């Protein structure tokens, strides 16, 4: 057997030859590109030759083997990465495990710089390969544990922005909005996959199964709990390994549970047909989005099995985590709508009354109100929900962000400004994608995105501490860190920040930027301004926003820009200054 035969013709060459390519940019993060490009030709006609013979030489060695040989060959291993081409005296294998040690995370390499689109598109169009590859290097690079078919398969979105948008009139309208969505989604993926793999070391294998009964509930609800339960073990197995970051053992954990879930369509979910027909590269990402499937018609209410049933305390205490998951495994494929951690809430609330009510004497009578206890946790997201989004089409986006800027910065105002301005603005963006769903897909929507609006915030604040209360809700139960976030209130110690005139003077360029440089211009001084005035009223605050948009105005219709941002410049802040007192 030859396997690297074997992925080569399950792959096919241009899937092969972009995966070979991430492989090496992730542990070779400060090879040039043209290193990169003759490794991957080199492994390439190797791996051709295995097409051709399976037989042939060094064909049957492993992947690992042949992949730890190649970078063992790197002439320049020990005088760029030093330790790592220690790793080359070992035997396979501790010389792979040596490997992955060695990646870095935050390699010091100059932050990716986005081109002028006619610079893109002409590049594009002179050498597509070479562009998107290269760009696939230079991000794969930056991005070591990023899963590298996930990272070719934005490169394929990538590919298909840059194909329509360079054929259009207006290139950078059509563009710009498409990388801008790229980017957040990438952001989202990188940190869906980092909350993943943070949440199984820091809180434990239990809570993360806990998290998969109930998001793979909600998603194949015709499915039998035994069923569920064993797709639960095993993407806690594959989340294990793929965390531990080798990417072949990930991807054949990965590919295995999606040839599992592919035999077992009629005992899961009728919406796989598509993904099951997908190649094996594309398969379980496909699964891993699938929409929900409809829910059996006229399931009982969970009363009989979880309330009134003389054997709840008994068949509770026989097996707990069991029990537990049966619940949450009920609860979530009747409630779709529900966030995860709404439904983890929940059984966490189960199981707090069970424990206490089965040391009882009468534990029915006890837990008889358990379901009651419920009602106020799915209302509070329910209802801070309603209120955004209502607030959110008062306000339209730009005003949203605005509004929730000024809130969080007098909650949090130790916060950096440019930290306020990007949450601020992302919980926004939040707002915008997921007041579009009707009620019933909200929460699950706000749910996964405000994750990742919160988890950007952990990842800065624990990097630079500033609060003891975002401190606490960053290292809560993640099912908690939402609701501690919304407990926030007002920083009453807070010392206000001195006045600074450079920090409230604008220049004439302001109205010639795009939109979204103009509005984080505009934030970035509005945080300020609340930073120095933490008391003022929305009335007074609306008062000096008002008057700096007439200004803006002025400015901008004005001959002489220069003169009159500096001059009007001058008497607006010196009015706001007496104003807000
Ligand atoms: C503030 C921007 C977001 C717009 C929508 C409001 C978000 C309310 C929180 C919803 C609850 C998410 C999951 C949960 O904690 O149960
Ligand atoms: C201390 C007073 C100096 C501040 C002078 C005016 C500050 C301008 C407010 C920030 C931008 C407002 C946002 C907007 O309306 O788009
Ligand atoms: O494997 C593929 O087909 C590719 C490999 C690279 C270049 C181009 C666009 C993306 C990234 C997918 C083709
Ligand atoms: O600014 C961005 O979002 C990026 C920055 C680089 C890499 C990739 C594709 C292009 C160029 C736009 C992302």
């Amino acid at each position: 057997k030859s396997e690297v035969a074997h992925r080569f013709k399950d792959l096919g060459e241009e899937n092969f030859k972009a995966l070979v390519l991430i492989a090496f940019a992730q542990y070779l993060q400060q090879c040039p590109f043209e290193d990169h490009v003759k490794l991957v030709n080199e492994v390439t006609e190797f791996a051709k030759t295995c097409v051709a013979d399976e037989s042939a030489e060094n064909c049957d060695k492993s992947l690992h083997t042949l992949f730890g040989d190649k970078l063992c060959t790197v002439a320049t291993l020990r005088e760029t990465y030093g330790e790592m081409a220690d790793c080359c005296a070992k035997q396979e294998p501790e010389r792979n495990e040596c490997f992955l040690q060695h990646k870095d995370d935050n390699p010091n390499l100059p932050r990716l710089v986005r081109p002028e689109v006619d610079v893109m598109c002409t590049a594009f169009h002179d050498n597509e390969e070479t562009f998107l590859k290269k760009y696939l290097y230079e991000i794969a690079r930056r991005h070591p544990y990023f899963y590298a078919p996930e990272l070719l398969f934005f490169a394929k979105r990538y590919k298909a922005a840059f194909t329509e948008c360079c054929q259009a009139a207006d290139k950078a309208a059509c563009l710009l909005p498409k990388l801008d969505e790229l980017r957040d989604e990438g952001k989202a993926s990188s940190a869906k996959q980092r909350l993943k793999c943070a949440s199984l070391q820091k809180f434990g294998e239990r809570a993360f199964k806990a998290w998969a009964v109930a998001r793979l509930s909600q998603r194949f609800p015709k499915a039998e709990f035994a069923e569920v339960s064993k797709l639960v073990t095993d993407l806690t197995k594959v989340h294990t390994e793929c965390c531990h970051g080798d990417l072949l053992e990930c991807a054949d954990d990965r590919a295995d549970l999606a040839k599992y879930i592919c035999e077992n369509q009629d005992s899961i979910s009728s919406k796989l047909k598509e993904c099951c027909e997908k190649p094996l590269l594309e398969k379980s990402h496909c699964i891993a989005e699938v929409e929900n499937d409809e829910m059996p018609a006229d399931l009982p209410s969970l009363a009989a099995d979880f309330v009134e049933s003389k054997d709840v305390c008994k068949n509770y205490a026989e097996a707990k985590d069991v029990f537990l998951g049966m619940f949450l495994y009920e609860y979530a494929r009747r409630h779709p709508d529900y966030s995860v951690v709404l439904l983890l809430r929940l059984a966490k609330t189960y199981e707090t009354t069970l424990e206490k009510c089965c040391a009882a004497a009468d534990p029915h009578e006890c837990y008889a109100k358990v379901f009651d206890e419920f009602k106020p946790l799915v209302e509070e997201p329910q209802n801070l929900i309603k209120q955004n989004c209502e607030l959110f089409e008062q306000l339209g986006e730009y005003k949203f962000q605005n509004a929730l800027l000024v809130r969080y910065t007098k909650k949090v105002p130790q916060v950096s400004t440019p930290t306020l301005v990007e949450v601020s603005r992302n919980l926004g963006k939040v707002g915008s994608k997921c007041c579009k769903h009707p009620e019933a897909k909200r929460m699950p929507c706000a749910e996964d995105y405000l994750s990742v609006v919160l988890n950007q915030l952990c990842v800065l604040h624990e990097k630079t501490p500033v609060s003891d209360r975002v401190t606490k809700c960053c290292t809560e139960s993640l099912v908690n860190r939402r609701p501690c976030f919304s407990a926030l209130e007002v920083d009453e110690t807070y010392v206000p920040k001195e006045f600074n005139a450079e920090t409230f003077t604008f220049h004439a360029d302001i109205c010639t930027l795009s939109e979204k440089e103009r509005q984080i211009k505009k934030q970035t001084a509005l945080v300020e301004l609340v930073k120095h005035k933490p008391k003022a009223t929305k009335e007074q605050l609306k008062a000096v926003m008002d008057d700096f948009a007439a200004f803006v105005e002025k400015c901008c219709k004005a001959d002489d820009k220069e003169t009159c941002f500096a001059e009007e410049g001058k008497k607006l802040v010196a009015a706001s200054q007496a104003a807000l007192g």
